[PDB]
DNA sequence: GTCGG
DNA sequence: GCTGATGCGC
DNA sequence: CCGACCGCGCATCAGC
């Protein structure tokens, strides 16, 4: 918070232009300069001083020069009074609902949370639990429930099958106090870059958690991948817990430490890496990390034994997930 | 919007 | 049905 | 300048 309001500016920057201008690159810049000043050990002065930092240029320095001597911004002023790009944005927050689904809402006249709720016929499976637990969903998790409920699904896919480990990664790996939602990797021994020898390893335990009334709504569901929501269970006569956001990813056994190193993130140390990686002739994914050919075409997987393994291969010096929050 | 070749 | 492109969220 | 910007699972759709 040390610059906290040149961040949050940035990042409704990258938000307007993710969501209303659909301008993903743009987004991005603005989000990797939020992230470098945020990571900034100082109090920025100026505009100029910030410029010095990767990922700040020139219309960034401008837009910090404004900032710091007035404390606003006069173009996210006109944003804001935008009733438009403020619908979009709004409509945005609804998991299922994207920059595009919320343009077209909008032109159709739905525009509030009111006019979601009168008109969930015209939304998909997965809009639809968005919308049911938009406020929910809005709320952060505090690290004694993730605690509690990574106690659950441990305990939980340990009685599907011994042999499953379950991995919980996202900011709680990272040891964030808050999170705003579960991350889960899985594992199983049937389960390898080789083969598949049992099939369902996912759906058994999805189906485990419905059971015990853990998951409570599916988003989507794959033989891979389930994103869904669950709810801690609450004790007599106390107010139910918020229901969260959690999402499962079964990865082979064999390429643990790249699916690792995948969900644990962040997602902007996922994307600085990568990029990194390719720069040094690999290509990272969270299955493998491959060298790139003459041509630039990915060759086989290289051997990996720890996550290090994988910051070695960049010629990157080993990161802890806490200091990986970019 | 920012960067390196 | 399929393949491929796109949206979305990661 | 001017191309590059991480990489991918699932849902949904168009086109066949
Ligand atoms: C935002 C969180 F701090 P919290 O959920 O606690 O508020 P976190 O859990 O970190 O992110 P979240 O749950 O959205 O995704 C989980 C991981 O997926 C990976 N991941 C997410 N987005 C991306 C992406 O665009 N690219 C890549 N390569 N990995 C990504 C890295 C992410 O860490
Ligand atoms: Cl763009
Ligand atoms: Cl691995
Ligand atoms: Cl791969
Ligand atoms: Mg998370
Ligand atoms: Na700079
Ligand atoms: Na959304
Ligand atoms: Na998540």
């Amino acid at each position: 918070t040390l610059n906290g309001g040149i961040t949050d500016m940035l990042t409704e920057l990258a938000n307007f232009e993710k969501n209303v201008s659909q301008a993903i690159h743009k987004y991005n810049a603005y989000r990797k300069a939020a992230s470098v000043i945020a990571k900034y050990p100082h109090k920025i002065k100026s505009g100029a001083e910030a410029k010095k930092l990767p990922g700040v240029g020139t219309k960034i320095a401008e837009k910090i020069d404004e900032f710091l001597a007035t404390g606003k911004l006069r173009k996210l002023e006109k944003i804001r009074q935008d009733d438009t790009s403020s619908s979009i944005n709004f409509l945005t927050r609804v998991s299922g609902i994207g920059p595009s689904a919320a343009r077209k809402f909008v032109d159709e006249g739905i525009k509030t949370l009111e006019d979601l709720r009168k008109n969930e016929d015209k939304l998909n499976h997965h809009q639809r639990i968005g919308l049911k637990y938009f406020g929910d969903f809005e709320k952060r998790i505090p690290r004694e429930e993730m605690l509690q409920m990574q106690d659950i699904v441990l305990n939980e896919v340990k009685k599907v099958d011994s042999e499953y480990i379950a991995t919980v990664c996202g900011s709680f790996r990272r040891g964030a106090e808050s999170s705003g939602d579960m991350d889960v990797l899985l594992t199983h021994p049937s389960f390898t870059s080789e083969s598949t020898k049992q099939p369902k390893l996912l759906h058994q335990v999805v189906e485990q958690l419905q059971k015990v009334h853990f998951i409570t709504d599916t988003l989507s569901k794959g033989e891979t991948k389930f994103m869904g929501v669950c709810q801690l269970p609450s004790k007599n006569d106390e107010k139910e817990y918020p229901h969260r956001r959690i999402d499962i990813r079964l990865i082979p056994k064999d390429q643990y430490y790249c699916g690792v190193l995948y969900f644990t993130g962040s997602d902007i140390f996922n994307k600085n890496m990568r990029a990194h990686a390719l720069e040094k002739g690999f290509t990272i994914n969270e299955y493998t990390i491959r060298p790139l050919g003459v041509t630039g075409v990915a060759g086989e997987p290289l051997p990996v034994d720890s996550e290090k393994d994988i910051f070695d291969y960049i010629q990157w010096k080993y990161r802890e997930p806490k200091d990986r929050s970019e």
